[PDB]
């Protein structure tokens, strides 16, 4: 609905994101749109230090506030990581830390670039009378020339949007169950699986828009956070807002609400039996917009789809359920192949880790999540 801020077309993505700020903030917008040139020239920190503190008060509506979060988060990652080879700043200047943390407190997000910034709000249509396809879209911000951030973020978005075509169906699932409407339940489950299967096919475009070296040695550096990170082992000082430094985890698709939400729907015990996997995915919910965090706990308050299906001795209903689970398994198995190409192999070619968001061991995290999904199948 509108209380959960779910768009009928793009789901959890911010529909038609704002591309321009109020003239007042032109000195934010100039740095953010020139992070590649400004980083390469050793000038980015300077241009940021030369800024004046700006009030967040001329950011009147939600889309303005979301764009500014994106601006400031990207600037913050540029400031902290610099050229991306290990010369890092552990203090973020008040002229930026302060409106960043104010705007953040307002939107109930942490003061760091999150998935909802750099994917869900970091896009535009080129031509608005053409649909949501890669050739009709661009991102609004990048970090370095050749970082494949347009590829990574838009392919990420297009998989989101495809998967979000199944959110539509969730109220049908629970109404069907409450109304003991066997046939519509089953058709609804089959439709959710069709959407998750299409999402996998969209994922296949990753290879054309991202290459391994750029992802592993550049993009991944600028998405990284300061939680569990030796390079900023105590956190980052938000000068002029908080006294001590604070840890926050980097961007992660574990912050995506669509995939968490099909784990909840299908009763895959992703945030439960654990343990590292489940605690991580629970933590990442505090990096989601508040209404999206609240959709997820609302789903959890509904009766279990899994228990309903398990208890019915109905082989077609079990197949439809399994078809949804299987689709999550196929997505996650494909995803580990991508993690092999874009992380593990480049990692091997360097003069067992390489960590993962918030310090995690990432192969174990992803294999545990996949295994948990596979073992939710009712039949092999
Ligand atoms: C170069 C491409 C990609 C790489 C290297 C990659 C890597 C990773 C890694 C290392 C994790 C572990 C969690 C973390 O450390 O933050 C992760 C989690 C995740 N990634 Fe990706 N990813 C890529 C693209 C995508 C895309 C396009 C999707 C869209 C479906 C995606 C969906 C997810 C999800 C949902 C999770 C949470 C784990 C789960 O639900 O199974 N990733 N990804
Ligand atoms: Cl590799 C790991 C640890 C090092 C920093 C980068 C994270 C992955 N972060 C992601 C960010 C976004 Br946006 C979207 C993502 N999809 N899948 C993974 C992911």
């Amino acid at each position: 609905s509108k209380e959960y801020h779910i768009d009928e077309e793009v789901g959890f993505a911010l529909p038609n994101p704002q591309e321009n700020l109020p003239d007042f903030y032109n000195d934010w917008m100039f740095i953010a749109k020139h992070l590649p040139d400004l980083i390469e020239s050793g000038q980015l920190r300077e241009r940021v230090e030369k800024l004046n503190m700006l009030s967040i008060d001329h950011l009147t509506d939600h889309k303005s506030q979301r764009l500014a979060r994106l601006v400031l988060g990207c600037i913050t990652m540029a400031y902290v990581w610099g050229k991306g080879h290990g010369d890092v700043r552990k203090v973020l200047p008040r002229n930026i830390a302060v409106p960043y943390c104010q705007l953040s407190k307002k939107l109930e997000l942490p003061p760091i670039l999150v998935y909802a910034d750099c994917v869900l709000a970091n896009w535009k249509k080129k031509d608005p009378n053409k649909p949501l396809t890669y050739e009709n879209m661009d991102v609004l911000f990048s970090f370095r020339d050749g970082d494949c951030s347009k590829g990574f973020f838009l392919v990420s978005l297009l998989v989101e949007i495809a998967a979000a075509s199944a959110i539509k169906v969730i109220p049908t699932v629970f109404k069907a169950m409450q109304m003991q409407e066997r046939d519509t339940l089953l058709k609804a489950l089959l439709e959710i699986a069709s959407c998750l299967e299409k999402a996998l096919q969209v994922f296949h475009q990753i290879h054309d828009h991202v290459n391994p070296k750029a992802f592993f040695s550049v993009l991944r550096i600028y998405l990284s956070g300061w939680k569990g990170n030796p390079q900023l082992s105590d956190g980052l000082v938000y000068e002029g807002f908080w006294e001590d430094p604070k840890e926050f985890a980097g961007g992660s698709a574990g912050q995506s609400s669509v995939f968490q939400c099909f784990d909840v729907l299908l009763g895959i015990q992703q945030t439960a039996g654990g343990g590292h996997a489940a605690q991580f995915l629970q933590d990442m919910r505090r990096y989601m917009p508040p209404a999206h965090r609240n959709f997820l706990c609302s789903l959890e308050s509904n009766p279990s789809v899994r228990e309903f299906v398990l208890s019915k001795g109905d082989a077609g209903l079990r197949e439809a359920y399994d078809a949804c689970v299987k689709a999550l398994v196929s997505l996650r198995s494909y995803h580990l192949q991508i993690v092999t190409k874009y992380i593990l192999i480049p990692a091997s070619q360097q003069p067992e880790e390489a960590k993962g968001t918030g310090g995690t061991d990432l192969m174990n995290f992803l294999k545990t999540v996949r295994s948990t999904t596979e073992k939710s199948l009712l039949k092999e």
